[PDB]
């Protein structure tokens, strides 16, 4: 059945103390929780399976490919729990926010962009190497531990090797959207675009309804990242958003891409961005 999956008599309420709520899977509600034995914080997904129908599939590939990955560039599951009709997930809880809150405050400069793009790479050249490819690249999905290490988070949709049509629509590669053959390359297209919202705050298209972001995907040249940015950030952006797949580099060699080599620094330095959200989220 479902890998991780804990003894049905274990009582998660019994190992968990359930805190507040601190986002949103594929299937259910996040909340931040405490490891009774242990102590140690987790984050707790809860999903309601009397209210589930035609997905329960798809929480059981999440919750198969999640407990498959081990890298420090993943979120990691540390197992399930049953209780009554709530599937209690756990995983690793990661106290910097996701990249999306990060940017709240303010814009972010070069160094911070190629720095969360690296680590987004060192993550997709682990899943990729895998034959996995994540789906749901964006930057709500690329969450920060309170020391500044940055992990994809949220594989509700990811894939095993397609065609299947999945993913956040403005962030989906047009051979996603138009349900042709596809593969890692798709996790590719979709860096581009979180690049674009990593150095602007929003996607390409992000103010239309998402049902004409549907024919314009594969309809329009791609977007380019458009402002003062630097020639390798635009071109790391280019080299992403190919309307041929083939075309796209693969995340090994984007790791190399003159952007991340002349502007990326350690992960440590992101602890700035992080005191910089809790100082703004603090005054609000």
């Amino acid at each position: 059945g479902l890998p991780g999956m804990q003894n049905l008599k274990a009582d998660p309420e019994e190992l968990f103390t359930k805190l507040e709520k601190i986002g949103k899977g594929s299937f259910g509600e996040v909340f931040k929780g405490i490891d009774n034995r242990t102590q140690k914080v987790v984050a707790i997904k809860i999903i309601d399976l009397e209210e589930a129908e035609d997905e329960i599939e798809d929480i059981q590939q999440e919750i198969t490919v999640l407990s498959q990955c081990d890298s420090p560039y993943v979120t990691k599951y540390y197992g399930s729990y049953l209780k009554d009709t709530k599937l209690w997930i756990i995983m690793e809880y990661l106290g910097g926010g996701s990249a999306l809150d990060l940017l709240e405050p303010g814009p972010l400069d070069e160094t911070q962009i190629a720095t969360i793009l690296r680590e987004i790479l060192k993550g997709l050249d682990y899943l990729h190497s895998e034959k996995k490819i994540h789906r749901d690249i964006k930057a709500a999905n690329v969450l920060l531990s309170e020391h500044g290490e940055v992990k994809l988070a949220d594989f509700g949709v990811a894939g095993q090797l397609r065609n299947t049509f999945v993913g956040t629509p403005f962030w989906m590669a047009p051979e996603v959207i138009k349900q042709s053959a596809y593969d890692s390359k798709a996790d590719i297209w979709s860096l581009g675009i979180t690049a674009i919202e990593l150095a602007r705050g929003e996607p390409p298209h992000s103010e239309l309804h998402p049902m004409k972001v549907l024919f314009l995907i594969p309809k329009n040249n791609p977007p380019t990242l458009e402002g003062n940015y630097s020639k390798p950030l635009k071109e790391f952006v280019e080299a992403c958003l190919n309307k041929e797949p083939s075309f796209r580099p693969t995340a090994k060699e984007l790791l190399k891409h003159k952007f991340i080599l002349r502007n990326a620094k350690k992960t440590s330095y992101l602890t700035e961005l992080i005191d910089r959200y809790k100082r703004w989220k603090a005054e609000q």
